[PDB]
């Protein structure tokens, strides 16, 4: 992945309740292939399901999303995976909740 991107500044502190990697898509309620937004912590499905996180990106401009499948982080603007110290806490919390 990229070791940095200019959108890491938009990564916000982890939600009150923590992360729930089994949380369904906030639009369609699918359990499959969800991502969490690293700005606002809404959960929406991936492009191969119904594309709700890509719709969220378009209507919010929020850049960075974390996969509840493989804990990869995608930047929609840089069109790349990103891994950096600023993402360790959210990835560690998601990993603890999943495994
Ligand atoms: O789906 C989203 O909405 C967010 C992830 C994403 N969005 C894109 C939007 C447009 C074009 C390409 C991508 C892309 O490769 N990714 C990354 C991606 O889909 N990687 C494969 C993958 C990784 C983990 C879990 C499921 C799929
Ligand atoms: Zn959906
Ligand atoms: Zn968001
Ligand atoms: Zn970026």
């Amino acid at each position: 992945p990229l070791p940095w991107c200019p959108h890491l500044v938009a990564v916000c502190p982890i939600p009150a309740a923590g992360l729930d990697v089994t949380q369904p898509c906030g639009d369609c309620g699918t359990i499959q292939e969800n991502w969490v937004c690293l700005s606002c912590y809404q959960v929406y499905c991936g492009r191969y399901i119904n594309g709700h996180m890509l719709q969220h990106h378009g209507n919010s401009g929020h850049p960075l999303v974390l996969s509840y499948i493989d804990l990869s982080a995608w930047c929609y603007y840089c069109q790349a995976y990103v891994h950096h110290q600023a993402l360790l806490d959210v990835k560690n919390i998601a990993h603890q909740n999943k495994f």
